[PDB]
């Protein structure tokens, strides 16, 4: 028997109840028959990889504690059987990674403003309330849905990848903190605002690390019509010396965040449009043969 809190109520449920609508891991899309809620149900097999299961349970632990942060995907409850743990979670629409890939181009600044409010408050909550330093902020961990909601993902939420790593995580100016995540947020925002990841030509992880340290920090192009506010926020996030890079509390007073705390933005529509538009309908194209051998 599982115990679900959803829809304002408390339910005692049999894992069997849940109508399976298919895999989305392993994560299943499932309908709770008693209410009509559609949810994501994560399956942790008792036999599974011991490292995966460790991370899943750490993440789960932080999520169970985070009911009062509106910017983190919520857990509705759990079921424990002899062979599994099933974890009922809020079902979103997509990760911003998927969304950038579907669109093949930029996310409008107004959507990214609402996104920055959400994600900075999520990260700050985690540090202030639970001592957690997320360490893996990237567009695959930013989730959106058709209600217009933008939340930080449970995956890795309990606290890396070369592309979003800050200078001080590669070579700190003194060996022997959340500002590394502020950098990753910056890189994420430049990537999504442009549709181009800032270190695209890199063919290896070490090469990426090299650009981070040797090159000027990436910027929002000054010619695309991003607001002065947005350019500043990104520029602050991408401060190479972590010692002068702002903490979340300072970011939360920044004009970019502050304006988008109350500016009306209809993210639900923009989301619905973009998902309809970019549905691949039919228009399938035969793939090209490999180039045959040739002697030059
Ligand atoms: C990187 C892509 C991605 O995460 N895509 C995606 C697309 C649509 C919904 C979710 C999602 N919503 N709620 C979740 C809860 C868990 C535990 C995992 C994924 C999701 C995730």
């Amino acid at each position: 028997t599982g115990y679900l809190t959803i829809g304002g109520q408390r339910y005692q449920a049999e894992i069997n109840d849940l109508e399976n609508l298919g895999e989305m891991g392993q994560v299943w899309k499932m309908r709770f028959r008693k209410t009509g809620h559609v949810i994501a149900v994560k399956q942790m097999r008792r036999s599974g990889n011991k490292e995966e299961n460790k991370r899943i349970l750490m993440d789960l632990d932080v999520v169970l504690k985070s009911h009062d942060c509106p910017y983190i995907v919520q857990c509705f409850g759990t079921f424990i059987t002899n062979t599994d743990v099933f974890i009922a979670m809020e079902l979103m629409g997509t990760s911003a990674e998927k969304l950038k890939k579907r669109m093949q181009g930029p996310i409008p600044e107004r959507i990214l403003g609402k996104m920055t409010v959400a994600i900075v408050k999520a990260l700050y909550y985690l540090k202030e309330k639970h001592g957690v330093i997320h360490r893996d902020v990237k567009p695959s961990n930013i989730l959106l849905d058709e209600r217009g909601q933008i939340k930080l993902c449970d995956f890795g939420i309990s606290g890396g990848c070369a592309a979003y790593m800050a200078p001080e995580r590669i070579d700190p100016p003194d060996p022997t903190d959340i500002r590394a995540d502020v950098w990753s947020l910056g890189i994420s925002l430049v990537e999504l605002a442009t549709g181009q990841f800032p270190y695209k030509n890199c063919k290896t992880d070490f090469e990426v690390l090299t650009k981070v340290l040797q090159e000027e920090p990436p910027l929002l192009p000054g010619h695309m019509g991003f607001s002065g506010d947005f350019q500043s926020f990104v520029k602050d996030c991408l401060t190479k010396d972590h010692r002068k890079r702002p903490k979340y509390n300072k970011l939360l007073e920044h004009s970019f965040i502050k304006r988008y705390e109350t500016l009306e933005v209809d993210v639900a529509s923009w989301f619905k449009d973009v998902m309809a538009k970019t549905e691949s309908p039919t228009s399938g194209v035969l793939s090209q043969p490999h180039l045959p051998f040739f002697r030059h």
